[PDB]
RNA sequence: UACUGCUGUAGUGGCUACUGAAUCACCCCCGAUCAAGGGGGAACCCUAAAUGGGUUGAAAGGAGAAGUCAUUUAAUAAGGC
């Protein structure tokens, strides 16, 4: 037998607040918890709030790879891509892609992305029935609005074209 | 993708202008303050006594200029290049 974590496989183009969020919950870790196993102290906490003031790293990133066994190229290609501006908030979301796939994309927080280039969609930044904003994305238990209890994939009907 | 209203000077701040008081070193009065001192008293000592004279709290100085660090505050950003 050899030392083993509750592997999950990285989506497409899912965030890397989500994946984080994924593998805390299938591990049942923290963000302190999954910092310290990581050897980087508390910036894990900081990238499930897109907080990127200092990039995140290569070292940082490698660190990372060692633990969610997942290849560090793999870890970059969700974040955006180098020099592509993404807003830190709100959290955005679309209902159709998270029917597909129950997950965060990063291409939904870039600066430059309002609609679903694969659903014509205009992109949700608020609960379409109260107005209530996405929590960050690792912090996405089910797919759900908190306040309204509404599940994400449902949302596509309300969302506009 | 930004976010707003539910807000009365209502609370709390900042700036300017005119104003209130002290404007002193023992006390009081008149005066200047980019200049200015003048006068009038008290107490004590000396002095028998003479505004006779003296005393009526002490210290320290290397400045200018330019950067930098640190702390705090505030605005902005979601990295910055
Ligand atoms: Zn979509
Ligand atoms: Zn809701």
């Amino acid at each position: 037998v050899k030392p083993w974590l509750f592997l999950i496989k990285p989506y497409e183009g899912e965030s890397l607040s989500h994946f984080l969020g994924r593998f805390r919950r299938a591990n049942h870790l923290s963000a302190s918890g999954l910092g310290t196993l990581a050897g980087i102290g508390a910036i894990v906490a900081r990238w499930e709030r897109f907080h990127f003031n200092p990039r995140p790293s290569q070292q940082e990133l490698e660190a990372i790879a060692s633990v969610v066994e997942v290849d560090a190229q793999r870890l970059a290609q969700m974040l955006p891509p180098a020099g592509v501006g993404m807003q830190h908030e709100p959290i955005r979301l679309c209902g159709a892609c998270y029917a597909e796939s129950p997950c965060h994309r990063i291409e939904w927080q870039y600066k430059s992305v309002w609609k679903c280039d694969r659903h014509q969609l205009k992109i949700l930044a608020k609960c379409p029935n109260c107005q209530a904003p996405f929590k960050m994305p690792a912090l996405w238990e089910d797919g759900c609005c908190h306040r309204c209890r509404m599940p994400f994939a449902e949302m596509a009907k309300l969302q506009k074209v």
